[PDB]
């Protein structure tokens, strides 16, 4: 009971190519995982003729709310229909019966979100493998500055780990909000409050701090919002116990003060593929004491 059918001509007629009948994809409400705030993400399984079958996730938020900020729902995971990139989450289809409020459907991610699974404790991870879901960052990271994409939350919370451990780059859902996620910014973007690639690129180099510390809050002391003060001082994050000398100068340069000087996120695929290739997988990577219950 909502005149759908004036969104955009030439604009909005992409759920078309994109979506997919119901006659092939199951809903399992009762079983949760998402449900940060909006989105109350389920479970389901979807059908490619008579065999094939797919575990998902299932998305969605309010309904006779008007449509303003319910169109960007749509809008926004539609975002993702030329997503195909190994590294970067991808859009399963769409599908809204003719009562059903605005569902987005996402391939299962069977080992959460990338801070959480190297938070776990019953997780051994060395620190061969958490630099390579830095080089896969990096490499989903590549495929989107391509397509001159702005992540702007670049953020291991924001990357989700598959069953074959692969990382993809996601956004589990404006520029001055308190959401503002301050501490993976760039110190122009949080003067000015644009972003661009190479402010993804400042964020990038906080997310190998994040691996290398596993999953440890940055700049923990400083728990505001005024974190530009603090930059300023000729300050940066520290050398976690377990990052390799060649990596913490590599975050060193994402975090130039220089936007230009700040390496690409292809030469970071490259340099990273190289200090990745030199450990064999011997040495494991434990949890500072100090950040332990640390938020
Ligand atoms: N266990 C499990 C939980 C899951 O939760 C979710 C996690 C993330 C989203 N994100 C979303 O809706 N869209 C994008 O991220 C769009 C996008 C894609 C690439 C970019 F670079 C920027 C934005 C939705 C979820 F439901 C999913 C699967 N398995």
């Amino acid at each position: 009971h909502i005149d759908l059918s004036a969104l955009n001509p030439e604009l909005v007629q992409a759920v078309q190519h994109v979506v997919i009948g119901p006659s092939s994809l199951i809903v399992h409400f009762n079983e949760v995982i998402g449900r940060g705030h909006f989105g109350c993400v389920y479970h389901g399984t979807l059908l490619d003729n008579d065999g094939k079958k797919i575990h998902c996730a299932v998305k969605s938020l309010n309904r006779i709310t008007d449509i303003g900020e319910v169109s960007q729902f749509l809008t926004e995971g539609i975002i993702m229909k030329d997503f195909s990139h190994p590294n970067v989450l991808s859009l399963l289809g769409i599908c809204l019966r003719s009562e059903g409020s605005p569902l987005v459907v996402l391939p299962y991610m069977k080992h959460g979100d990338l801070r959480n699974f190297i938070r776990n404790e019953t997780h051994n991870p060395t620190v061969k493998d958490l630099i390579g879901f830095g080089l896969q960052v990096a490499k989903g990271m590549k495929f989107l500055a391509s397509k001159k994409f702005v992540h702007r939350d670049l953020a291991a919370r924001n990357c989700m780990l598959d069953e074959k451990f692969t990382v993809k780059v996601a956004d589990f859902g404006n520029k001055t909000g308190a959401k503002l996620p301050v501490k993976w910014m760039a110190l122009e973007s949080l003067q000015t409050q644009k972003f661009t690639t190479k402010s993804d690129v400042w964020s990038f180099g906080v997310l190998l701090w994040e691996l290398m510390t596993r999953g440890a809050p940055p700049y923990p002391d400083v728990n505001t919002f005024d974190i530009t003060v603090y930059l300023l001082q000729g300050r940066r994050l520290l050398q976690p116990e377990y990052c390799p000398d060649p990596l913490y100068e590599v975050m060193l340069k994402c975090w130039h003060p220089k936007a230009e000087m700040r390496p690409s996120f292809s030469e970071l695929v490259s340099r990273i593929s190289a200090i990745f290739s030199t450990f064999i997988g011997e040495h494991y990577v434990h949890v500072n004491a100090t950040y332990v219950n640390v938020k």
